């Protein structure tokens, strides 16, 4: 079969690979619809995560279930899925200590285009079907159902480990698709004032759309100071970090009231250090919490999401600005992910 | 002055009172509206909390700050507030330990007809102005805000307590307007699937009004029943109890799942005791979390809830459905609560 | 083999069974030591997880590995180990929402004399070696290191649950086995003030050696009032129920503290229900928090738990006030816990 | 009267200053016994917390009220009290939101010797006495009380903010006399493991004396691979950072798992930042938690930690090494903090 790879730091092409096949619990499943992430750029281009030789890419993906182990039972060739971009091994220590995401090491849950071969292939291996796998409703697009494995439970967990008060203000940095998914996760946690930070005029209105009721700019003036004027130097209650550089850290630290909590969603790519203004920390004694965290992936996550769509909660269709149709054009769509032109959002490629 | 007060268990009607004079840090408020709570039809006339003699009765207002002692700092007369259901002394060990509702003793954060006299009179006192007042933004009309001081505090509570997960199953047991801020708060926590039990139509409407996605009705069979069937025995993960009798408790205890939580809002007025249906509470051993809390009050739970009808969070007002205007009427609007016509949800009355 | 069973409700014996054989994920133990519960008790003369035929009794078993499916990574035949009591199917949805003692359904997790062949047997069988055994370190005598997979994981959970604050002031109704647990397990989550209710001299000593700083015995007047009096009125942060009838309950609500938790980690084998005291419960308003969870089991867990006991946070040996030696003596431990004597906490039979 | 201050930045001496007069809600108290901190010597020398001019130093006091506001209620001329380091104005937002060491700003809740004249005079003012003095029990020993208002109170807070599971393995970085409470906190949060970090013979003995199980000192390699090498290369599941320059925040992310969390109560004094490791933190994505806040205070703070002394949960007695008689002897005790001896944990003045 073939697929979409990276070859190498800085080099992406077409491969050749052996189709896989499955083990008693796995499964094999064929890409129905897929999109490319920024995280695979960050790998790609910029080594953030090691080298890597002959690794097909990708991890967000609906498809169509191909095969099955003798030991799967809640899954059938035919059946349509939605695939977790995170798929843990069930039976380790991580998993009994609450944290699927690093089941086996860290961000070991994430797989697909991390340590295994991605979906941007003819076929691809899903372990633990049974854990890892939901069946996808007819009544959702194939479009806003890829928006599900990554974008929603990413921007959806910023929002979780945010530990938002009812009624209390969010500062979403960021308004690329994770940080859209955040604000409308800011929003389903009960936010009262949630204010935006990004220009892409695209995503500005897109952000309004998932209830951001303020937008700021990097023009009028810093961000600091404009949050600071919005709420007359009381700060907000919760900064969640969505995309930028590492300096936002410091934005939110200068941002959030003390007591409060920032929330990183943010896969940073480089550079050796995150940065913490010491003063604006208290000196270390603020009680500015700082978390940052993988998104969840598995089945039980995806029949959340899949629930809060379903029932109209959120319509993640918005983030999808680029649709194209054919597998070869995969490629076309994880290019475009690189030079990033000002009305993208998230591009799917349809291969049915 | 004048006030409508409970003249002793069984017996209201309007008094004369001297007009309240502020200590240095209390405020002296007249309501521009008002509405009576289920709760004072309990103490007027099932004693539900003692005998009291001439207790001037609601504790639901939004009003108008008349005069403020000589410590007061951020309102004074002329200021459009709203008033919190619950007026906790700030300073108590209570406090200390984060529990305000109950500063002083059980429930003694609730003052307003129960150990003070309520907001039904020209004037009423507020203890503690700076920490248990609210501005009101002109933006928000008052039979919406007046909405805020206890039916959102109170139906959000529920749904706070419930530590909802985004995506999880709810159900909500009673749709009177407490349980129907339950469904909204629910919502506003990231629900998928809410479940609400109820029959008055106007409650209906309301009911899917505010997000509920399903209705059940008692008399299609045992709830317990009705709930099982809609989600083939699985059980849902919340349950809160906003209406009905103590039995609610075993029905909650019943449908919710193992390790699920059953957040209880509902006064119960009646009995010597709940009751938990000890096999199905898994002998003591299923982690079925009970909870029950009295609304959070004072100012900043007044400004959240705010936030979330300034920002179109939630539309308070679809609870009104009777408005009278003039002083005169409070005593109309709160036998209304006592006869409970089928059209009804909430009365408010207006007065300036 | 033989093994010690319950014939049906009412009547144990010693029967003929075939050694199990281990699947690809499983191991065969057999017990180096042993001990009996009270669950056990109720299970066969009051029938309170229904009637059973011929199925091995007792779910507290040190144990040497003699067998391991082709799949079991981490044990091998001759390793000693602990087993928990709790031994989940590790890949189901409870597992994924954070509850493996209900893995499969409500107590599933716990399978040993519940709904599976337990320990008292020359051979038994235990599901996912890898997830559900740990290893014992040789300096652990086998009698402290049987306490562990039962009574301290209960007894702890009971504390875990109680979410005490450093310094507060807890209850523990009950000093038996697992509530002297409980009281270890309050010391060691930083509690004050540690009040044990029970009049038996020796889990009286005990209760003292495990951290108690009162003992409180019926005798001296209704527990509640001795509480009330202890406390000057003030009641008690935090209750953890560990022993009695179902009426601890309403004990416990009347004197932990309106916003206090109530945790319980007993076994309510009779009656239809548990009774809330309406009143002292603030008919629903409280914050008194009622929580009850079967003890958490797996290799985690016990790992957890072996630590305290090899770095000496805890010493286990002080519930064990009988040892005896060889199978035989397994009917005469289990027979004492039946007609329960005066100088009883726990016994143990060690067989090699 | 006469006060021992800092004179500004880099500069200390004695001053005469006006002896404070209550507030009706303040209290006035004389000093029993006193000790130094290292945040004043931070202060001081490094004006960590920017310009003062005659500041009284200070804030670690047990003392003898000599008057009282008309609106005190609890407390009366002649009363011992212990004093906690953070006295918080009582009625402001803060509060409401559940941090009273900010209530009127960041570190605000700590006012002696950062923005009040602290206890190192003849007299010293208490703000809100009945809301921030607890009564000292004649049992405990001046030495030992004094530990309490700061030491005790900041070192449990760190194994509070670690939210330390049971039987879980912790570092504590630094085993001055706050890492010490740290090592006690940890071990009364149910630490198994506790690893200590730190060099002075003293302090090691004490570490020792209060939990740690094992000690690792700078000399012997990196401290990281000591972590790694004592846990088989898995790390541990909390730290605490207890002391140190910043470049401990990496080595304290290096050293916890994925889902880990780090703690800091130590009181940076110089530099622009601290820095996070990016890749070491899963590029913002591996879950370590990073938490770190000023100390309790309060009165409800102090009487739980009276009861953990009082109830022998804990001997802060140890960390004691110096003990002074005479009010002069404050310059003694106060240079000692800034030399640092090698036998010095915390010096104590009495002055009774
Ligand atoms: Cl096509
Ligand atoms: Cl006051
Ligand atoms: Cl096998
Ligand atoms: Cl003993
Ligand atoms: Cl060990
Ligand atoms: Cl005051
Ligand atoms: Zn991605
Ligand atoms: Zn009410
Ligand atoms: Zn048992
Ligand atoms: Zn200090």
């Amino acid at each position: 079969m073939k697929g979409f790879a990276m070859l190498s730091i800085g080099k992406v092409g077409w491969i050749e690979k052996e189709k896989p096949a499955p083990g008693p619990f796995d499964a094999i499943v064929r890409p129905l619809a897929v999109a490319p992430c920024t995280s695979d750029i960050h790998t790609v281009f910029e080594g953030a995560i090691g080298e890597r030789h002959n690794m097909i890419l990708g991890h967000e993906a609906v498809g169509e279930v191909v095969e099955v182990g003798s030991e799967v039972k809640d899954f059938k060739p035919g059946d349509r899925v939605v695939v977790p971009a995170i798929t843990p091994d069930w039976r380790t220590s991580e998993v009994q200590r609450g944290y699927h995401q690093h089941s086996g090491g860290m961000l070991a849950g994430w797989k697909f285009s991390n340590v295994k071969d991605g979906v941007f292939g003819e076929f691809f291996h899903v372990n633990d079907a049974d854990m890892n796998l939901a069946h996808l409703p007819k009544e959702i697009p194939l479009e806003a159902a890829v928006m599900i494995p990554d974008m929603m439970t990413t921007g959806f967990h910023g929002a979780e480990l945010a530990d938002i008060e009812m009624g209390s203000s969010v500062v979403v940095i960021g308004i690329g698709a994770v940080g859209l998914m955040g604000i409308a996760g800011a929003k389903l946690r009960g936010a009262g004032r949630i204010i935006g930070v990004g220009s892409r005029p695209i995503c500005v209105e897109a952000a309004k759309f998932y209830g951001a009721t303020d937008i700021l700019n990097y023009k009028n003036g810093h961000i600091v100071d404009q949050v600071m004027k919005l709420t007359n130097g009381k700060g907000v209650d919760r900064v969640i970090m969505a995309g930028g550089g590492s300096e936002t850290l410091s934005q939110a630290v200068k941002m959030v009231k003390p007591g409060g909590i920032i929330s990183n969603i943010n896969y940073h790519g480089s550079g050796d250090a995150l940065l913490i203004p010491r003063v604006e920390w208290g000196c270390g004694m603020a009680h500015k919490t700082i978390k940052g965290g993988l998104c969840p992936g598995g089945r039980l996550r995806m029949e959340r999401l899949i629930d809060l769509v379903f029932y109209k909660r959120v319509d993640p269709s918005k983030l999808v600005t680029h649709v194209f149709r054919g597998f070869d054009n995969i490629e076309k769509a994880f290019m475009l992910m690189k030079d990033k032109p000002k009305d993208l959002i998230k591009p799917v490629v349809i291969l049915a």
